[PDB]
């Protein structure tokens, strides 16, 4: 039914209007035809009721009704990026003297938004190992107010054990919000508030949209955490154009049947890779072997089409052009998500300088594949021709 | 010339392209042809080389440019509306034990962000008069880091004068970031960096869009300020899409044949209203006699179409509902500076309750007007039927 | 009740706004019936305002059609890709094989051209006549005239047509004859053409109605008379325009008083500048004293807008044309005008000689075409008089 | 070099992305030339993808039109607001008087309303042909015929032609007759019309192109021969495009491999299960053995849409029909097809005979047409079967 549900997800006729499609609504001035529906408005403008543009319109109501039944939620809280649900999401529930507890996998700028601005702001930050499961005990303070995860990691594509550390989290700081980065599962291959998370948040950038063409970051929140993340980030002015909600909930549409084919291509390029001479390792959730490929197994009802591999060398600046500048189909591009396939590279040393408190375990360059929408065997073939240029 | 600048600003060929209006570049991935162009690009990425969606694409800079020539600024951050330029501009200068001096005549929103989200981050925010010039040196601390103005004020329309209040700020606490919101005179009524304020402040949802269907903030800063605060706000990943930048650019091209009318218009609508005998006092900055009105005239090179006037009366809810439910011409909404004329109602209760350390100084109802592009004798027949039903 | 409130407030009901200032942006092909008896009262009023199809519109297209009949006066609006497109096709509903149409030979080059490489090839033929003819047009009549086509002030030379004199001849001999106009240079609104018993109005919309140069639409608003076929008819041609470019141009209605004031303003204050300039040999702006039907603007219009010619003195050759239009610092080359920004472009004798059809020019120094926009006035008259320099 | 990769790919040249992954949106009337001599390389250029004027597109409309050119391995595309403006119009581009029009019977309604209507009017005469006749359309041969019309599968009953045998008929008796298809059903690619020697393929490309019920364009892709006559007489007509909805179609074509897919593998899946279904008469799928030129679709076409009928057992009467169509969770009703959701659409054999000229109908049962959509087939095929529930 997930394909059923995709389809339908938002589409009431209060949001339809009669087109197949939400209502765009361009707003911020909303009209009241009298005081008395002004005050009813008002009571109700956290509600679904038109009251003012940064609350949001019809069509803002339509993405949130969609997301929050996709994702099993109370609410879902509207962003102009992923960088903004995270970085809002959490200043939303913190305070001086509180802690955050951060997966050391965690996006890059997610990480910055800690180190560089919650710290000015008497709030500290520490890291742990995504594979620490149940031993994150050892990490958490009784000032911890933050429990933040992302699986699978940044760039390394670790799998938390979910289970296990909300299960220690709850005893030992109950009153924490975990919150986690889940944008790989575009939401629905991983059902976050299943497991006990508060807070679900997106790049909905990447496989929402699935385009490369919109940005808008998404939290969506159980009933617990949902009026104070809501109320708070309004307090920031944050929201998303009417327009990248409505290409958002277009995205739905098509998420099912792409999110299919990234899994099914992504996987058999990372068989492949497992099994070529030139490579080290791939970290891919799905592949056997791959840390933490048991707990993706496990909680998870699919995969996506974003992973990482290691190369047996550590390329030189000169071999790097030569790889990366001769592609004939993959691109080089930050983000992902979309219907094209990407390429970037990490050497080891900035990746090492991105995982506080951990240690890397490879010495090859990293490089991280997304795998779009194009033939498999004519993305496997600009991978094959790319291994002899640098053999 | 400020109506031939409207008309140019920020519309280099390097934007535009052959049209007239620059593209609109949707995007979050930006490609680099080589491992050299994505170098060049990372060390330009605040600099208007294409990088990331988040940084902005063609369509971003070309506001940024014509934001900057407008307000004769080093540089123009982004926001979803104004109510995040405001919140996030604050943010992106404090840190634990600063403290903000901020006018009690501000943006409520502006101070609830204050009272409600710099509170707990241990920053605390006083108020002052915003008729109290070169006497706000009472008011600075050796900690004061923001002062922030709003020339004139929310609802109650007071002016400043904000030479004296600059020069006092100087003497006193040189490091103090002051900002402006700068949305009544939309930024080019009142050349804020030119009086020595750094950062000039934008709900562009305003009179920069004209239209009440986008919504965005901007922050023009000088070069002292611009780095951290761009900076900053990118780490809260604030940013705004393609498509509202292009309709913001779109707006300035009329900004000043609309300026001109609602110039016109509401100083016409405040000199009828100011000799009616219902009304009581008329807040407009434009009007002889108007609280900081030699401020305006010193200071201002035109009027917007934003003011209030108090009624004789204080008008019970039946008469509240009589006056406003049965207009013709004028809506009740929030927001203003569209092309549609708007009124909202204020008690003077409602009044008191968002001027910290401030006494009010009406008993009456006050009424907000937004003079939009109506016939103005056809608004002030409306007013004038308004008038009679509450007689 | 004055023109600024009605364009403020033409469309903006509630049931197409929403609870909005602006009417809803509905993008839909399919909409959805919930019941058959639903799907059969949709299909009863699928050319009167319910949602049926696409095709027929959305609620953001209804808003526009009927902001455009307020603003025209019509009993309907039918919308069309382009301005060109309103008048091929607005033109193709109303004529079949073994009928006459009648032009004036001041239209729109792309008019003429459908007529003369279009409508010949289906039995159609076409006539030209000059716009200043007025009562003598029943000259160019006949038996088998359809339609009557006008376009006042004429493209690019800018003569206003004595409407009255020549709708009272039409009348007089073909009373069945459909008479339309290419009423873009007022925008619908400086000349009420279906008023004059004009059938159909027809604009791009593209220009001042649109305003900024960045979207593309035609409308024809019709009386009562014309509408059905036109709107029929046009349906079979598959016309229509996009639910974004409706919003865009209903949006554009909204400052569409302000800007033309300014338009007015400034471009018969360079009218007048150009006028005394001894560069100068003539000044076509219908404003102006002197112009070509002049006195019919005086009389049956209600304003002016920002588009006007001027012949030079000089008939300049290709070293001075480059020389003059290479140089200019606000004035662009562009096509379209009716936006916000200032354009120019140069016309040889010899080429409008060639568009105007069983008609003499009657100029001879090179001819420019002015589009006075926002800009400020006394800039572009710099710009202006710094082309003259270049050109002594 | 496979379809997925090509249609990924499609149109994305950097001139076109300037550095993102999709083409940029050019919003434009004017483009502004920088000098006489860059107008006049323009000019020259005009109908060559250089800017010149709005009308002829900018650059957001040059990347769908390099992108449709590959995907149907045409050398040209023309654009227009709509399908049924892209098939009246790309008719009107190639008749004059005096012509004969031959077109399927089985031709969307609108298509055939245009011939009768609009052409009749202009001294053209259509006849209709059986969408089955193959090499006996000999038969219905005019010295004067200039257009062959197909589309495969037909609209509604979804019979396949058996193109190579009408297309060598055709050859042999007319070899200049301007043979052209609605390529709708197959989305220009599940069917190859330019490598079957049709000359223009016309898309609505609102349904599976766009793919999402929420924009309108339709598009016409031309061989060498017959691309010039099509795009300058459809310019004549005033056909464009608007920029944005050039850019969603574009976009739409991303995933068109990945929704055309799904739709093949649920429509079939539900094709089966109602073929077996004791309340259905027959199955009219192109997949499906039984169905009307299956035979001709197994050989000429790579793939299925989503698109199908099926003619219950009973002719239901209104109340059976209410009921039936009234109660469904998934299927709407709704016109257009192509889409991400599932449809359904009744029609009585009287209805289907009124609109197949020069023919019979072959079932007397009630029609009924499904889109199938992205939902799962299994919600889908409950949601038939309580359908049949309401009507046993
Ligand atoms: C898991 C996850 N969560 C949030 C975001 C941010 O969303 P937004 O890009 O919509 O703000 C992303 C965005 N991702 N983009 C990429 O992974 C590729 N880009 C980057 O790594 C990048 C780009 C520009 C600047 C800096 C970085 N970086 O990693 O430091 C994400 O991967
Ligand atoms: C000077 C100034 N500065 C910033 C903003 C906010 O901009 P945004 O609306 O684009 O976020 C505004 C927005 N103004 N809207 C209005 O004055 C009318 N609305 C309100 O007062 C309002 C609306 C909704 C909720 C609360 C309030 N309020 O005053 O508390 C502003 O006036
Ligand atoms: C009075 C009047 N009426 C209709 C139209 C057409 O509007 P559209 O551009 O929305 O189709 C216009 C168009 N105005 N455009 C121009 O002056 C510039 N462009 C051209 O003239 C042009 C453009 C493309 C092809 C052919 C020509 N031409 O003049 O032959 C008009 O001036
Ligand atoms: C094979 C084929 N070819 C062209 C078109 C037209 O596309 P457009 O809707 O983009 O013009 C279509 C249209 N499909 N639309 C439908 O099945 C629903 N609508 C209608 O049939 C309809 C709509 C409006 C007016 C008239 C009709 N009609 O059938 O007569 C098509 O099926």
């Amino acid at each position: 039914k997930l394909d059923t549900q995709l389809v339908n997800a938002g589409r009431s006729k209060k949001y339809t209007l009669g087109a197949v499609n939400s209502v765009i609504q361009r707003a911020s001035s909303l009209v009241f035809d009298s005081v008395e529906a002004k005050k009813h408005a008002t009571r109700n403008r956290a509600n679904g009721e038109l009251f003012y543009g940064r609350r949001g319109t019809l069509t803002h109501f339509s993405l949130q009704q969609a997301m929050c039944e996709l994702e099993g939620g109370a609410g879902c809280v509207l962003f102009p990026c992923g960088a903004a649900a995270v970085a809002n999401s959490i200043l939303a529930f913190i305070e001086q003297g509180d802690h955050v507890l951060m997966t050391n996998t965690a996006y890059e700028p997610s990480q910055d938004f800690c180190s560089k601005i919650l710290s000015k702001l008497g709030v500290t930050t520490s890291w742990f190992d995504p594979l620490i499961g149940a031993d994150i005990v050892k990490h958490l303070q009784p000032n911890t107010k933050i429990v933040f995860l992302e699986s699978p990691g940044s760039i390394t594509m670790e799998v938390h054990d979910v289970p296990a550390i909300v299960a220690a989290v709850r005893s030992v700081v109950p009153d924490a919000i975990i919150m986690i980065d889940n944008t790989w599962a575009a939401g629905v291959l991983f059902k976050a508030l299943d497991f006990g998370i508060d807070v679900s948040i997106q790049a909905a950038t990447k496989y929402l949209v699935g385009h490369s063409d919109a940005m808008i970051g998404t939290a969506v929140c159980n009933a617990r955490c949902w009026e104070q993340l809501r109320e708070n980030a309004y307090l920031m002015g944050q929201m998303v154009d009417a327009d990248t909600a409505y290409i958002t909930s277009r995205g739905l549409r098509t998420l099912g049947v792409r999110l299919r084919q990234h899994h099914e291509s992504s996987l058999k390029v990372a068989e492949w890779l497992a099994e070529h001479p030139q490579v080290a390792r791939v970290n891919h959730p799905a592949l056997p072997g791959s840390k933490g490929h048991e707990f993706w197994k496990r909680d998870f009802t699919g995969s996506s089409g974003l992973f990482s591999f290691v190369l047996k060398k550590k390329l030189n600046n000169e071999e790097l052009a030569n790889y990366l500048d001769n592609f004939s189909l993959f691109s080089m591009a930050y983000s992902w998500g979309g219907y094209e396939s990407l390429i970037l590279a990490n050497q080891p040393e900035h990746i090492a300088a991105i995982r506080p408190q951990g240690e890397i375990d490879f010495s090859g360059t990293l490089i991280r594949l997304h795998i779009g929408l194009e033939d498999v065997d004519d993305l496997i073939a600009d991978l094959d021709a790319g291994f002899a240029r640098i053999v």
